[PDB]
């Protein structure tokens, strides 16, 4: 019908997938701490290790879709696997080895879906791909906004009326049917994308490669599950991946009139610094909002609604949609890496500033409003950190793993604010959060000083 | 003599008509609540239903003036009817069916005057019509400024010296003689406009069409009066008009390479949101200033004057004249719909912020100064909402009725802050106003988020 | 030698003349109130009547210098007369008729000096006259800065060491020798200006015209003296001048395609409004600083110096020199008349804001610092009000007298804050100043609204 | 190899030299007051007299390197002498005549190193010398940042673990090995600079000139040492140098169409004003941070680290690196001399503002953060004051000595806040610092008024 209509199909299946995922991520940390018996120091590492596997997962699935299998049907393979994942979350048990299987299925499902969905978005428009993606991302933000608001409300509602289990699991069931809605939506308008495939979707399926990847995918689920439960398995894995990145960089030092890549090393170091700050938003800030934030939302002394601690994470997509047009009007260069560090700093200082003026053991919820406004602003102007990163094949891969490991590294930083489960009084848990965030803000000021001091080197490469 | 001299005549008769009208609107809500025995929940609906009939009234009179009758003599017909309306208000009785006849006469009189007066202003300058109207509007603002200051003072003065009735009715008598002054002013300088008429004013009067419209006008007065008193008659009327707009839109969906009109639907939705916020200024804010605002105006601890609650509405034309040149210097695009929502939000938050810092049961009057500064600023940059709205005949009409119905809808929103007449203590009526305004400000923040999130769709139509 | 050297001579004699004058004006109001037995309501009218005669005095002397006598030797005649004036102030008596003779001599001396000094400055550069005057004015500001700091210190010093009289009179003696220094400075470098005269200085002196003006000058001194003491003589004089301006305007109405002069009438009305606000700075603000300002100047809790109430007026030339380059950098149109009204408003609100936060009966002296910063800023961007004012001969004269009368009118406005000399407690005199200034600030806000509302008329003349 | 590689060598030896020096300057005032028995009024004059000899020292060494000796080997001669200086500081005695020998060796060593190091930086790039120096200065700021943080920590650490002496002396030993590191770093990459020398380094060494300068250098060390201990010897020296500058200026008055140099005199006067304010940062601010600043650094109520009073001076290089790119983005003229005065003023007012809100006898350390942000900002936009200063040979020299003397003059201004060593209570020493800084801020406001009032003269030379 039109290229917009093919863009309509992929944006609809993309909207409903990020719906299911972010509706699950907002509750996955609370689910381990509250519903399951996980202490927070373990729930931080288990999620962060999963967030590391999730981030590097599109590297394989992006290659499987266009070199081996089909970018459409590999994207659909990822979607079907993701259906299983959230369906695996909705069965009501207290089995640990049951939830880790779902998270590993989510990791394998994510790698096969996300890059391929965004890959053919680039193929649909052959250079207004920038106009399409900017509408493609606003569809992501508007979709994840609903789920992060909807799914924690279902969790609160069904638990109040139906007992103890169905609340958390209907929330996950909502994420599962979200995937099925987008799959059904794609099944009806698939005709436009059927004529717009990758290079091998034109050609029929290779069952040798199909059986190989399906066996490796099941192998990967089990390999990802083991990594999550046994924390030390992930440590050595993170260590092994960390030494590899340090090796690819030194091997690149012994090469070439090519001083400009020592700046790429500096851009990688600050990237490791950045993901530790953003990973903090899903770990400590969720626990901070869980224990020491007054969910009662009152504007100038009148009650509106009582928050759910997972719905605070919906303020990230909201603030992205509110600030992206404002930055566009600001039109009428890796130094902006330093500017993002400064924004992240005052965001950690907001939570610190929250401790002084508002004291009841619980700081107000308005902190989560002004806080997430800062982190999302910081995220807005810097994210896509290594997309513009510039014989470069192992260089891009080193950037990937360094960003994946820092996801896990952000989890061990959040453990600095891991409350012992023998500390229940919120008056006593307030210092452990404000102390972490305050020096985290100081550390972000140091990164600002670092990136600003290193600026004469960046201007010298140009 | 000159085109400016023909513009001088129409601007003088326009200045004196908006003088009579706004001098009556500032007191019409108080007149029903104070002088008459109307509870506020009824005075809100009766005025809002009248403000709905007033807004859509120029649709007929604008067509009667240039297609059937004469834009000059239809404008003059409206003016003469408006003379009767304010004269019908000045007779001192406690009869309900007596005031509703005046309001209906005002509705019929308004439709015949306002569009035709502004119609020939466009005809006088054949493209500096933008230069004329900008002077034509400043004449409106300076005229309605006097009456909204003058007429409530007469109401206070004559009531203090002459008892109980003459105060309110001399205020309306002032609005009536205001119309007669402009009619007398037009009767002397009519020679310039006599040579500048519509298409049929050239031709003599058609008494068949004259008698038909005069009978329909009297029919319309009675039809408008019945709608006001019996609130349910207006509800079904508003319902019937609401279903019609929903029908014209769907009938337009089944038509056409014409996706751009789904944005016109979005522009209509936010317009319904907008008029509910501005209708709030005449309903709840007048009652808020009536019961819970300290009329004592003191600047840094010295008494100046004591306000009349109706004179606060004169701050809207004043702030329009103060801010329109400032915005002009700001020169050295339906996203400004979102910007207006943000301004309206902080305006409702001013009244909310008023509740905390200033507490005696009565908030200060400076709230009405900074408040109306915000609403008028918001109004300044967005109003004329659907003038630039773009086979389009039923589309423009759907925009009209959707904006008229929202006038009545703003009245039912004001009823959320309808004080029971058994609640006299201002300390107890302060929460009912601050609670409405505060969440109204939150609702305007949501509209800001909506219009900003929908911005990639508006940029895609261009 | 050079045109700069001829500009050096006139700027040096100009610097020393404004030295003597402003060194006398800063103390003339205090001298009548403190040293003499004048109640403030009389000292306000007597000075304001003199400030009116001073302002319109250059009209005659500017014409005497180039049409009748010699712009150089008329300027020198004014200077010699001004020598007598400050010498007439230095003789220690308590005779009223003795000081009024000096003030009248100052009025006659001022009219003969000021325009002629600035006249040949225009002649020296034949179009960089704008570059010369901008240096010519900075010489005025730096000269009047010294005297307004120096002369009140001499008054305080000599009174403490020598008794009661010599303090005030040595201060005036300092102003007299200031004139003599500039006369001596001119007597040495007169060779450059001797070749740069007016049209008749080339020609020899006409003793018929010389004797006529010298007799009229003595006649004018006595006529000016009588006007000052007997207040009613000035009232009828001000009335007679007021009716004349109202007559010249109506006589101009009966003339001419010349609607643009009704804006000149509006520019005159706001000018009358402006001079009332600036005349307030010399009248009420001097009395406010005299009675209710803590002369103790301490910055963050450490004593620097103790002010003299007359030295606060030196903050006007200081702030002029500080803000004129800032406005120049602001480069990278009678609406600025409205902007000046807004600045004057917040200046009167500073003194009002001073009343609340600082209360001991005496407000801090920092008010005089931030206050004079506002008035001088306001003065900076609007002053020279009718220099750009555009068969125009009686029109310019009407602008002159309307600005002169408003000087006296500003004196009667200051009388609204005239303290009875039976009210000594500063706690009781604080309201009478804060009440005047606060509503004066409200009146300046009205002028802002007026000039902004009238802005569509000004844009229509262009 | 490349011009960058020759720039790499000089920037590495420069980084390590400013490392040793600023690591010594941060502790030299405290060393005299704390470790030695010097009262602060003497430690201020002794350092300021040394800072005067240090500033004018590059005048000889800059001429010795290119006219007599070799810019490379004269720079290396200075470096070797500077090695001796910090080695002379590391031997643990209480002998006064022992430390003064080191400071004099530092003065002779500094003059021979600093200009020659920066001289050939200009020679390496023959016009991107501005691009090299901007990277050359960032290497200076990053190097002095480490030492000013590192050396006071060694002083605190070794004193706590090893007693009383080794702390201060290992800190100086760290500065000595810093010089040796850069000398060793230069000894390895000397091949690139060996081909890039001055005019006579090409030619072999002249042992007549070598022996003469080495004897004069030893003579200069003893001459500099005597000047430091005996304060009156420096006074007459400063007097003799002061009369010389007043003589060179008058001798230049009797010369020449050359009025523009009376502005150079004005630029010199404000320069004397400037160096007194910046010299204050090393004298009084170090003592203020020593006695009346809470070294406990807590952000929003959580302890980070406890400061060392010498490490506050590391905030100057840090803020330079943070603000220099911000000023570069401000791109999208000796009036900026006035702007720097205004910045310095609010910096002295920060310390004054510190006295009111924070009172325990000790003001917070955040004052040192916001304070040094102002002084460094002021320094950023004005420093290099007389580099652009424009038969001019004695004119440049007069500018040098006037800037050197003001270093000593800043020391006598700091003595206005010299606490008697019989005043130990910090509650009693707080006024003596806040009183100095507050009126120092007032004096900087006067310099702002002066430079702004003199601005019409500067615009007239262009």
């Amino acid at each position: 019908v039109s290229k917009t209509h093919s863009f309509m199909t992929v944006s609809l299946i993309e909207l409903w997938e990020r719906f299911g995922y972010y509706g699950m991520q907002a509750l996955i940390v609370y689910f381990m701490v509250q519903r399951l018996g996980f202490d927070d120091s373990r729930a931080n590492l288990v999620w962060s290790a999963c967030a590391a596997l999730i981030y590097v997962s599109p590297a394989i699935g992006g290659w499987v879709g266009d070199k081996i299998l089909g970018t459409k049907r590999t994207m659909l393979l990822g979607a079907g696997i993701l259906s299983v994942g959230y369906a695996l979350m909705t069965v009501p048990t207290e089995n640990t080895w049951f939830m880790f299987s779902a998270l590993g299925v989510i990791v394998v499902g994510n790698g096969l879906f996300k890059p391929n969905a965004g890959n053919l978005v680039r193929k649909i428009y052959e250079s207004k791909i920038d106009s399409a993606f900017t509408i493609y991302y606003m569809a992501v933000n508007v979709g994840s906004t609903f789920s992060m608001l909807l799914t924690p409300w279902i969790k609160d509602y069904v638990n109040a009326q139906y007992g103890n289990e169905f609340g958390w699991h209907a929330a996950f069931a909502v994420c599962c049917v979200g995937i099925l809605v987008g799959l059904g939506n794609y099944a009806l308008m698939h005709k436009s994308l059927a004529n717009y495939g990758s290079e091998p979707d034109t050609r029929p399926v290779n069952k040798k490669s199909l059986a190989i990847v399906l066996a490796l995918a099941a192998l990967s689920v089990v390999a990802s599950a083991i990594i999550l439960e046994y924390e030390d398995v992930a440590r050595v894995f993170v260590y092994a991946a960390g030494v590899a990145v340090l090796g690819i960089f030194f091997h690149l030092i012994r090469t070439s009139e090519r001083a400009g890549l020592i700046a790429a090393l500096i851009l990688t170091v600050q990237t490791v610094f950045f993901f530790i700050f953003y990973q903090q938003m899903s770990t400590s800030l969720a626990l901070f909002a869980l224990r020491n934030v007054d969910w009662d939302f009152q504007v100038f002394g009148t009650h509106l609604w009582t928050w759910s601690p997972a719905q605070f994470q919906a303020l990230n997509p909201i603030w992205i949609m509110v600030l992206s047009p404002v930055l566009a009007w600001s039109y009428s260069i890796a130094a902006k890496f330093a500017l993002g560090f400064a924004v992240v700093a005052i965001g950690f200082f907001i939570y610190g500033f929250a401790g002084q003026f508002a004291v009841n053991g619980k700081t107000s919820s308005w902190v989560m409003i002004w806080g997430y406004a800062s982190y999302s602003l910081g995220e807005l102007l810097v994210s896509g950190l290594g997309l513009a990163m510039i014989m470069g094949g192992f260089m891009m891969g080193a950037y990937f793993v360094a960003s994946g490991i820092s996801q896990y590294l952000g989890g061990v930083v959040a453990n600095f604010a891991s409350v012992p489960q023998d500390l229940v009084d919120p008056l006593q848990t307030l210092p452990v959060y404000t102390n972490l965030f305050n020096k985290l803000g100081v550390a972000a000021v140091v990164c600002t000083i670092i990136a600003l001091a290193v600026l004469p080197l960046m201007r010298r490469l140009t």
